[PDB]
């Protein structure tokens, strides 16, 4: 039986919400350049894949993912000047999250996990949540609860980190098109990665400020912020198990049966 | 090679747009109840599948689809009071279309086909197009051209109509969860249809006005506006060929090499 | 005693709402080209005249009409590229409807009929209604009821259609500046019609898609979508009687005294 | 021939704009309580009547009027708590003005007089103008010129002020439903005034601050801010000529042939 | 102890609101040209200084002031074409006021004085208040009360006006950079005024209409609307005492223990 | 002469912009709880003080600061559920930044430094900049340049961190009301800090997700995310010297004479 809301009938969905402890999950991604070696829908594919596996384990349901996210920023995604990257304005993304929460609440759902896969989305997701909860409070509804997370933050264990990051962990911001995402894609969707096309460059660095209009010269030419040369299917399987396990555990604590 | 932009690298996408006559296609759907016998992501699946086949034929590319559409209306989708149906506000959908066109224009793209799969979306797509073209004009850009269509409108041939609907054509508005959509789904995604669960009610009728708040008693209980009892894979293949050929021809005419 | 809210004192209006069953009616029109032979305020004049007569029969009141409507579309109104046509953005029209409903509800009114006279307004009226009912629900109010209708939909009886169209009906979309509107204008405001200036072209036809920017060649040069050559005062008188009776009956059904 | 754009064909309008110096005029009103003795559409009727007469004199055209205006304020209009008064949000009024200027500019018009008839509208009209002119500049259009006025400000001659206000002029703010508007209505629309119903209270006074929520006790009970007991048709004809002459002269100065 | 909320800890603020009759005051200013002789933050400095003194006297607290206000208008502030003047759009100002009231209500505050220092702000403050009170009404809250005032309106007393203006008071609209503001600044912030730089022109006069785009020729070249040649510290101390006493008394009347 | 734009006349400001290389600086803060020991306007005071000193060194000017910022988040500011914290919606803050940039560009300014003092503001500042630059491009203006920075990012040097934190640096997110801000306040505004009121709790830790509505138990009771027990004036003096030097150097690099 599918864990995807889109693949259920309305009667099946209605029955699941009627159970009374139904957890819904919404992947939030982007269409964004991910270097010479990888396709552009990574930020949708990855959180969706993690949601699917988590949902199988905890008996949750997964909503259709948000395919377009906030403008790529130089220090976390290369920058929005790249071809292919197709970004929403903040108000549009916020409004989309807001509308979806409104509707889930109308259905009777009261438990939502927003799983972000594109670094830049976070604060617009937060605003969408706040505006939706504000509206629910207008109608006397205070029992809608949201958990929001970026899936990579669950990769915390010192031992796990040492495997993908031999010379050190430099941050989730510069994991754009690098070892983390490329490894996951080798594990899940190998036909969409070509590791021989990786342009091996040093981890991108930046001064402690930002400049607009964005200057293309300050992003590595391929659009990646770190090299995925050492990425592997094995690394991807490790990340996947650690994420799925950690997120399933967190969701059970926040949304117990 | 994939016809989906999301499955391309940014370099591959850039090269396709650089050729100068590149046609992009954007499916616009919904998450919406489709009766007891069918799943809720039909309005995304169907135009996406048509886009894919058209794109293969004419050498176009397909953008990630809009998964959430405008509020279901009683006379064309059963109504937004149903569980599962998850709808955007008009401003949100319009803004999403507007943002995407802005970004495609930034890439250098100048040819877009919006393929609607949810009846209620049309006017909000139209407004998104207008607002986007207005903004392009502010930059002296007047060579961006948009074709918008709902894929069912290409099924016009009287002989084909009789083959699909022996008892008579009942209008595309009450083809919600009926013979047309169900037949297409039987041909493309048979596991998401269970024809044994079809409730075989007479076609929905309404007076020449609408009432809000939506009154659930005026929609057939299953949520369908007509019966899919006579739906079949064969009808689906006929529809699919008529739509793909007709749309392929139309796009070749409007966007010639 | 006047049926127009604008022609009442606030005390007279207050007393009518205090009866507890008062029906208010809001004409929603446009300023739009209507060919060489007719003036541009038709879409206001016609629903206002119908509202007046319905209100006289059923004891309703009529609000000041919306004078500007949504952008003219090629297939229904000739297109927004014509001179004279003066159109609102979707958000503006939606917001206007939303504000008016808020205010009527504040007065204690709970029964509203929106009578549309311009084809393109419909979905923005729908959104304005939804947003207003949403806000009322925030205040625990769910007894405000809205009927929305386009007045031409009440010309439906086969006997009536045959009498008005002895050569055949051809649809409401291409009844822009054709026999229907022109006949009504000949009956109500003959000084605003010059039938000698009618250009007698064949009915407009279009492919099953739309193109933006609009291509002006696909609209008949005069701006009409069908010929009003056979329009008459008598046809207009029949349309008027049928519309008024039908709408009066519908409103009594939905809003019994 | 008519001076109202709504009563012209699009060809007649196009020809008038093509002449090169065409002045358009837009009345901006309200639906608002005006005491026990006058109807609620005064703020539309009066500037529309003044526009008509000015247009006849100077060869201008008059657009359909804005029927709904900004929220009535206690110190100028009695307050928005009154029945009947039906007010827009600021953003709605601003957007309406903005949309209309955009469209007039599209037609090729470059001269607009906005004639305000409701005190509270002014700053939202100003913002609408500013936003519209900002957008026009984005397209390299800097030759659209707008004159905005409230018609009563043209009553400046001390001899006229004394005829209306022999005990002294107290300001246009408390001139709500008093001698000025009532006199004009007695001259123009006598059937919409019943002077026997005037409540002859002392002129409304307020402290140098404003309180929200609006306190109904601080407005004179009938909703008028001053008594119309001394209003007369003769005074109305005087006001009408003074306004029409003064506005015609101002428009000739600002928009010379 | 400080009367400024910004200079309190959250515990100190919490305790003051917990008392039950706490009055908060919000200065609303502008960054705007004020002639050759005076700095551009006058409209913040002055209401803030008055707020401080009133708050000391009545035991109120003062919120951080709004530093940026609505677009300067020719007849009241010289016009928004001047350098230095940095103005918000109406929606931005309205939204700021709205957000602050929402948050103060969340804290449990129920008494707010908005003290305006920039003529043009008034209607956007009014709209922000209305939108905030609207949202509070959704939650059943009707005990949040707002007093709004422009501080100069409290200089009313005929005797006071004679001392400040022996040769005649000429209205608050042209008191932009003139005797009133300049005198206050000489009393409070003498280093920010250089009276030798005053350009002594006649009081600004305008016709009874406005023109956009703003024509710079119709504003006195220095940007002032009246001459501050006779401004003095003595006049400033009189104004200050009159304003502080008057406003203190008004706030005690409206927000008593 | 003052480095604050508010303290200049419009002529002085105009002259500085006319020089051709004028750098403007805009502090962007918040009104936010900062523990038991410190006042709530810290996030305005601190970046304003740094801006003042930088401006004095490099010959720049400082605009009036944004006093209200985005909603406090649990992991960086304790959460928006605290009293005193007074937060804007995202759209409001974005619009404020957008409006100010528009206006500065109108003055002829082309170089802006946005100095953020409140962690949560960052993405809304980014969106405001993008929308403003988008509008400038509509007018052919592409030479407006913006540098955005949070002043604490310039305390980077290992030797400086070692001196300030002999026990260990634990990150900027939990430097809310801790050693960093409190030390700066002891150096700049000692009367607004009372170190005896510091609650000396262990550093705040959180799971790798966020929950809404915020659970107040996850924030330390005082609202601080780390203890300021060891804060000192001397630490503050060093932070100030390091920040001012680093930022002055960065601005000269990006905006050379
Ligand atoms: C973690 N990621 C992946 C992405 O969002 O592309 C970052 N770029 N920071
Ligand atoms: C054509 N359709 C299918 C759909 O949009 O669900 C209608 N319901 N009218
Ligand atoms: C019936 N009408 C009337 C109108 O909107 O002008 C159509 N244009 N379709
Ligand atoms: C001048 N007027 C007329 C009106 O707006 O109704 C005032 N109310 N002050
Ligand atoms: C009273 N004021 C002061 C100001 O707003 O600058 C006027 N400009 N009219
Ligand atoms: C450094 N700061 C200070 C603040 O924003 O209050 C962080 N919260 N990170
Ligand atoms: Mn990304
Ligand atoms: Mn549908
Ligand atoms: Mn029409
Ligand atoms: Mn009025
Ligand atoms: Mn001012
Ligand atoms: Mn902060
Ligand atoms: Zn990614
Ligand atoms: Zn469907
Ligand atoms: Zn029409
Ligand atoms: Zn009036
Ligand atoms: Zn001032
Ligand atoms: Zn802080």
């Amino acid at each position: 039986k599918s864990v995807f809301v889109g693949e259920l009938t309305w009667k099946e969905y209605e029955a699941r919400v009627a159970a009374g402890d139904c957890v819904l999950m919404l992947p939030v991604g982007a269409l964004e350049q991910h270097g010479h070696h990888m396709c552009m829908n990574v930020d949708v594919l990855l959180p969706t894949a993690v949601c699917k596996r988590v949902a199988e384990r905890i008996g949750a349901l997964v909503m259709p993912g948000l395919q377009y996210g906030y403008k790529s920023q130089q220090k976390s995604g290369g920058g929005n000047h790249f071809p292919g990257t197709t970004s929403l304005d903040g108000a549009t993304l916020t409004g989309t999250v807001q509308d979806i929460i409104r509707e889930l609440a109308r259905h009777g759902a009261r438990r939502l996990v927003l799983m972000n896969g594109h670094y830049e989305n976070s604060m617009f997701i937060v605003e969408g949540i706040d505006l939706a909860l504000r509206e629910l409070r207008y109608a006397g509804i205070q029992d809608f609860k949201v958990v929001v997370l970026s899936y990579w933050d669950f990769v915390k264990d010192p031992a796990v980190i040492q495997q993908l990051y031999p010379e050190g962990f430099l941050g989730w911001d510069i994991e754009h098109g690098g070892v983390f995402e490329t490894s996951l894609m080798l594990a899940l969707y190998p036909d969409l990665v070509d590791l021989d096309r990786v342009v091996d460059h040093p981890p991108a660095t930046f001064p402690p400020y930002d400049v607009f209009p964005v200057d293309p010269a300050r992003t590595p030419a391929p659009g990646t912020l770190s090299s995925a040369k050492t990425a592997s299917r094995e690394k991807g399987e490790l990340i996947l198990e650690v994420c799925v396990q950690g997120i399933a555990d967190a969701i059970r604590e926040e949304f117990p049966p």
